[PDB]
């Protein structure tokens, strides 16, 4: 009775090493599904090849031609393959807000949605909620799977707060002058490289938080962690902190959330005490990073504040990876828009809405963009 | 709803944290029976009028005679109080030998007990252990509360180590030639209100590691062979466990017994507002470094003698007891006092069979105190 699983970005970092834990475990895992966007076609062959699994979605219509025999193809073609695939979790691996609506689709299915899109569920924020049914999502973000792990250390009204930890990014400790000259070259992929160091990724991660586990913002911290061996803690009514550690290596959440509640034997080498190591901690600094500030601030708003959040993000990301603003100008545009954002308080009724919200946001974005 | 707390040794260290921790929670906790030896008589009487528990029992006969109202008098005092005694929980905070009785009445009862004493298991070993059911020990110390908790991270078929955290103590990184000049005071002989010099001295030898891990396979069924210590200075991560997949569950808190106290009082509910919590508002460090086994090898004694089992674990303890007294009195250098332990574990095997009553026990710490002396005194 092995799990099936549908794979969606299959050919990014998350998705090769979904196959790969997969791989080392057929009695508990099988492929059924894979969902690629096109760019590395190399790679989605040997996939097919290894796995047998020729279900499978190609974003790019040229590509999916280059390719052959692709059932599924077009923008559409990751929500249809999970629409019409029997499957037990679907891993979505996709990246930016396009992974909503086939997290949508894939919650609709009942099957577990074992969740590294974060922007999805920070995008759709209560619509993907009312999709799901609880602990139907099981998060493959590390911090996310450290609290859910940590949260087993007691029961819900014993939980204080929820400690996010945060790597601070290659500029950790830089002022606000030293960020002006920070090139594209300095800050796994472009955006998720881009968004550690800005800390909108951590700003997201609180934002995931909240949503994943119903925790108020205010009992949400964030702390500075360099070596990100602890991967995140949670501090009960009584004064206990419950922290989950390992060596980096996305394999040990990822495995987690496949097969939830049962752990995967030897999915990620563990923490070796027959060794020297220094554990580090030191508060955020929020003045020279207000990114995670604007998060809690588009999360208390609600609605869809929190894929205007995102949506905003993604544009001004975009601008500077191209050469267009400096560094300091994403989070700067991201509070441009937000503040003009009044609207977009309202809960999100249908997958609409929160499209309406982003495509608002990302005008709304150019325009900030435009006056610099 | 309200446990009733049966507090055994209730003038000690542990004792009076555990009645701070009853006043300032009423609705959880009330104290209906207290035990003490009788050294500290004046504060038993003072507890009586404090908490209105008239429910007590003194060990020493001889202290017990300067007053006229104690139900509980003489030897076995405190196993008689909890035999007579309806309780949800008993918490043994007795000190040595006069803890293993208490312990096994306990048991009988059917109460949940709150292990402190060292003696009950590291001495006791199987007798308790048949004595005991799954769940009805919850053991105080910090790191076996920590590895309770932390073993809430899977099931038990997912563990794979058990890693207990050390101080270092005094001499943490010292050479096997700095430990040659150690004095009793740099031990920590220093006459401390609430504690003998033993507790501190066992910190500096390793020797409480020793004995924690034995505590550690005890309690939680893993082998030796899995259960590992890292020494860790700041003494804010108590304990951690590793489990099959290679995650770690640690728990952490500022330094502060009131903290697994509470939980083994309370257990398996927490107690809110027991201990202050981590606060990340400063930076701070955690760090980890290896035991060096050569020049600290009490870690690997301690799984020597309990890998052996029986009474050999009690041979083990009641070696260091004697040597740790010769060290303590100028009789021996510091460096002497593990390898007295392991002189006489060397010669104990006879002691590896099980015990069948509490003077099997007995008989086998009589043995090793007089092994122990010989080795001493070289003769
Ligand atoms: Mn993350
Ligand atoms: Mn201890």
């Amino acid at each position: 009775g092995r799990l099936r699983v549908v794979v969606l970005g299959s050919t990014g970092s998350i998705g090769t090493q979904a196959l790969q834990v997969i791989a080392d475990n057929p009695d508990r895992f099988e492929v059924v599904g894979l969902a690629a966007g096109g760019a590395h076609l190399d790679t989605l062959l040997r996939q097919r090849a290894q796995t047998g699994v020729t279900n499978i979605a190609v974003a790019d219509e040229h590509a999916a031609q280059r390719v052959g025999d692709i059932p599924y193809h077009g923008s559409d073609a990751a929500t249809r393959l999970v629409e019409q695939t029997e499957a037990d979790v679907v891993l979505n691996a996709l990246v930016g807000a396009l992974g909503l609506r086939p997290t949508l689709a894939a919650l609709k299915t009942g099957a577990r949605l074992a969740l590294a899109n974060k922007e999805s569920l920070v995008a759709g924020g209560s619509l993907v909620l009312r999709a799901a049914r609880p602990g139907q999502i099981v998060p493959v973000d590390s911090e996310h799977s450290a609290l859910a792990q940590c949260l087993r250390g007691g029961t819900p009204d014993e939980v204080a707060k929820l400690v996010l930890t945060a790597s601070g990014g290659p500029f950790r400790g830089w002022s606000a002058a030293d960020l002006e000259h920070v090139t594209p070259e300095q800050a796994m992929g472009p955006m998720n490289t881009l968004n550690s160091a800005s800390l909108v990724n951590k700003g997201l991660e609180v934002i995931e938080t909240h949503l994943l586990f119903g925790i108020p913002y205010d009992r949400i911290d964030v702390v500075v962690h360099p070596q990100s061996i602890i991967h995140s803690m949670v501090t009960f009514i009584d004064g206990s902190t419950i922290a989950q550690a390992s060596p980096p290596d996305m394999k040990l959440p990822i495995s987690l959330a496949l097969g939830w509640p049962r752990r995967v034997s030897g999915a990620a080498a563990a923490c070796d005490f027959h060794t020297a190591s220094s554990w580090e901690f030191e508060p955020l600094d929020t003045d020279v990073f207000p990114a995670v500030e604007l998060a809690r601030q588009a999360g208390v708003a609600g609605g869809c504040m929190t894929a205007v959040y995102n949506a905003a993000n993604e544009e001004a990301a975009a601008a500077f990876l191209a050469g267009r603003i400096g560094f300091p100008a994403i989070v700067g545009i991201i509070a441009d828009v937000l503040h003009a954002a009044d609207q977009w308080a309202v809960e999100p009724a249908t997958v609409d809405d929160v499209l309406d919200a982003q495509r608002w946001a990302r005008e709304r974005a150019q325009r900030a963009v435009s006056g610099m």
